[PDB]
């Protein structure tokens, strides 16, 4: 087993730890990255005084290039975030691909300050989270994810 | 006790059970109600074969309470079989706002699935697992603390 | 069961118990919110020395929702010790409107008495007997019948 | 014991009986006459498909503050084009029902009907619908008892 | 108010009273006379060790709306009715029970009036007024 | 029917009536006269701030009637306001035996509260609610059965 | 509590409530499932217009098999029937009655019960109380736990 | 709800049921326990053939701060060759009943039997006869309906 | 709520508790009824010293309704102390069969152990933990879903 | 059911919720009542900033009398104390502890519990669960009913 | 710690995944191999429309296999599915396949939660692949004494 | 992830396993080592027939030991068992053993959930072995910032 299976208690404790740290930052709004992002996002929305939750969904297709992928925003976020402390919540920063796209949609809305929180991150990511709990190189199977079946 | 504190497992086993019954329905799109609907919708979305996911947020503001659409449903739903997902149908006040909002978009067929439902609701879910009148604390919600006064 | 069916006696004994504690407060006026509060207001009114009885009716219409005063209360209660009587404090929405209307009559001190209250209400009664989350059918209400859809 | 002590089950049954006769009349609004008149008026409001309830309070004072019938709680909104039913616990002399009847007409009531739990042989206002007849004083389920002290 | 309005607590205590007296008799079966009679019949049925219950309905002339079958041969019977007013119905019931050859026959009622032609073997209330039972509805007086 | 059958609601409302008068008296202890007497005694005990309850049982024998105390009053009653409670004062014979037993325990003051009284009783209660000449069947009493001779 | 002890008054109010709904159905006949359904039937009979009252009694003896101790008399052809029982728990007694009522060929069939348990195989058409707990009806004897 | 409010009727019916099961026992004396079982004992006494009624009252006094039990209303004489029935309203913790039992045993009861209307699972004294079973707060008909104030 | 959803851990703690009490009984063989008792019996099998595990499956078919032993017990249980393991003793019909069936194999002593039991069962387990009248959904069963008929 | 069986996760979420409120009270010391309050005290201790931890064990043995098996060590003069326990049932154990804490001159005292029963004489300043049922906590052994 | 400790949520999720593949196969009967096998067997039994469940137990003595809990009845024209916790050597699974064939199994499929790479019986469906010993949620632990 | 995250179910089973071994020993009293050690100690206190529990708390800042919560009473003629979560260096357990001897403990046994290879004090009963930092079910997690 070269995969990491995070339990729900591991995710709850991780979220509680992040919360205490995000309290010093005082977020005005949360932006959850779908789909895994929305678990920590919803919980943080509650734990931090029911602060507004915005949802964004970024998806990737192969497009007209073989070596390359262009982002298609499934679920957008609206309204402006001028003078608003923003905190983007996602489950893990693997390549940082999705996060970079999200940081650009948050700036287009005039985000005052921007912080990034994740449950875990991988060493090579191009977007290190400002706050995270787990560090690993393996593939992470979260408590809310199903398992693949191996057939002959 | 005064409240029901649903564990992640109990909610997960309910999402699976709900998914099994929703296969027969074959949803084209899943509409999750913010915020209690989100987690369940995420899991059902993938279990049902990575079907498209949409979000809708309804807040009520105070004489009298008027509903506000925090996050509107993007795109249209013409000819699509829709499924509105929520954690619980309590009064059915939010669900009724969603139902109409989906109808504006052109859902071929609308179906509602909830983890729980309360006997006195005005919107009986087409699919639900838990039934109670008690105060329900879902795993993603904060455990309320009672203080003095 | 799914509902609590309070018998006339259980309610009579609660009204008696509430009067016993309301003596110390020495009410000058009793505001019974119809319709659930009227029968209890009538009895407390007499037990407490035949004190003046006023009535208020608040109805909530749908089309958001705004409250409409079906039966308004009049006459200033300047420096009068008022007691608001109702059958139950459920969400607290009605009792909040009744409080606003009593204060509009210049009420000195306001106390609230109910036979029952639900743990999630916004207006906890200064006096109550029954505490539950279940569906409450008071003796004066009709016993609901469940019919197939 | 020269008094008639009505149980809640007698009051409940008397109310279900009045409901059946009242369905035929198809009341549009109920006017409850305080105080004991509210118990029956409320119950009928529910049984008859939640028809709107209005309250009227009539008080006959005697010896300060008194001259003739005073209307403690008035009824408002016109009843123009409405079938009205006036509910009270008992029509003893009818002094009260008469004043109420006058306030209703004074509001334009399309038609008027009277229903009570009981009535006494000497009333000047015989209810269109009622259940008990007696000359004794009635102690309803919702009333307290006086105590007899030596003195 | 020239009527007697029995409460459920009066009816319940009447039954418990009857039951203790009926235990000395040891009924093998109970014959309940619809309609008001079923109430006491049912209660005595459970109270007396869940003994068999047969329902007989007599309407008036005399036509049996609900017949009782089987033979009460060598079976001590107790006929349960709410009130023995004139005795008319009860006398008809006494027949059908003998026709089935009952080892013995006893009658138990809640009430009974002075003039009845059939005095119950066991009863509780005696009156001359009309009895309105807990399970009955009330008439309305109109103009 | 030549008997008066008192319901529990009649008995409760009587006891509540008696209680409000006994509050002006502020009794220190209650002497409940078994057996029927024990129902209103226990209730008044609870209604008047759990004031202590003592029990007394008086039986009569064919006087060659002579009284016999089955259950005596424990302790003494020096400097305490007393209230003797019974269901009904019929002849007054029982109450008289009790008034005497109370006095010889040195009761400061003495009061008598009954549910009912009959016109010819020798001991008129200081407080009562029902007056009748008929035999009274209380809510806690069973009925006799009329068999054939 | 372990059990539910319905009072005469509660039962009576349920009956009045059921009757109000049953009016729209205009029953031609009422069949009281004995013994529990009898008392409710009697009242429903008078309340709906002194409509005919038939009685049925199905006893289960021990696998197991039913024994109709008191069969329904006459035929119900072209008649709208209403079966009345105190509670629909398992539903085994009612199913044996729905059939027996079809034999006599009934026009329409609706079931009216005071109570109903969630796991019942026979969800009545009209009911008031809903519980999973042990129900003790007024006419039944209060159970006593001994050692 | 938070509490169970038994009606007089529910209590009367339970008393009848207990009486019926007690008939086989054939009690000689009924020892009502104050204050809860007084009313039930009064009724049981008559129903079971006017058998003599005795009363015992046990109170707990807090020392100057535990709790010590003291007999407020004693039982005179003895209970030799007498089949007894101790009647109470409910057997919650069983503390009271245990004291009443020791006293009854000291008076030489031939046989003892406990009968209560209610019983709580965690009790140290399971009644020999009982009807209601719950863990909730029980308000008997003879008690005051509790009011909650701020 | 309307149903009880025992978690794996709750069931596990129950099994450990039962195992501890059985240690005194020293069971020779464990008989799990299918399918509810299988999982519990496996754990108790190992915990109690890797004692042999036999299986029995009783199903009920309608016409009346009688039992059919889908999986009989293998071997004989002479002079052995037996322990029947089941998830819940609801009505007791299933266990009654299993008992006769085990008695046929001539068991020295028979003992019943379940996780749960209902008040009305005709077969009170010798060892149980949970007690309820509600619908019990064990971890191995599926979470029922309610759909609109 | 007859008893409530709180899971480790439910207790842990209660403790996390409780800690958030206790943050506003700025405790100086935590007194964990044995044995039930020890586990929640340990965790609360750490979460609130490793604030010192005292332990007290009160047992009950003519009549019933409280005995302190483990006394609090040190003094609490001027300290803002927090007494931690699993459940406030009757309230008799918490009463003895409040007295013992005062004997050490505690300035402010607060009581934090996971659960509380409605008839308790010591209503907690902070609690999560409310019920009258028999509460089995994760650390207690599941009770087995035998014959 | 050299062992793999599997949680109940892992076992449940693995079972739900297996069941979704087994629906395409539409089994008629499930054969759970005692003892650990009965866990997933019982669960799949319910998940797949309560299809019948037979139990088989294979022990070994010196090796020579002995069936301690035989499965009776026939599987003629019945797509069978054998369920177990883990396929290690495959030793036991082979003895089970033989017994299933000896009863007329129309088709045979094997579903396991896990499998070691060196097994002689690679399951048609499995979820976990490991070389370490696996401790399942229903298993007790050894105490290292002195 | 170079840390080991124990679950409550792993701890519960560890505790149950240890408990069966401790029944052979029959402890008179248990000595829980705060703080993580209280979890096992309380649990064992209950499982082993509610035997008396005592709490001790040692702290360090060379590295001098500071007893934050002492124990008292004579453990004369009493078989004692010290319970801790993990025996890493053996540092705390040496102090605790000292405190128990000063009370004249008849026999002393040590029981931990886990232990590490280099410990100066090897538990008489333990379940897990590791060289990694163990994160218990009741502990919080550190957050990594920039």
């Amino acid at each position: 087993m070269d995969k990491v299976y995070l339990t729900w208690w591991q995710v709850d404790r991780a979220i509680f730890a992040l919360a205490e740290k995000l309290r010093e930052y005082k977020p005005d709004v949360i932006i959850g990255v779908a789909r895994g992002g929305l678990i920590p996002a919803v919980r943080l929305s509650h734990i931090l005084g029911d602060i507004p939750l915005k949802v964004i969904d970024v998806k990737f297709y192969k497009g007209i290039d073989e070596r390359g992928e262009k982002p298609v925003i499934t679920i957008p976020i609206h309204g402006d975030l001028k003078d608003k402390r923003v905190v983007i919540v996602d489950d893990v920063s693997d390549t940082g691909k999705t996060l970079e796209v999200v940081i650009e949609e948050v700036k287009k809305l005039g985000a005052k300050e921007i912080k990034i929180a994740c449950l875990a991150m991988k060493p090579w990511t191009s977007v290190v989270p400002d706050y995270y709990v787990f560090r690993t190189e393996k593939w992470i199977v979260f408590p809310w994810e199903e398992f693949p079946v191996i057939e002959k």
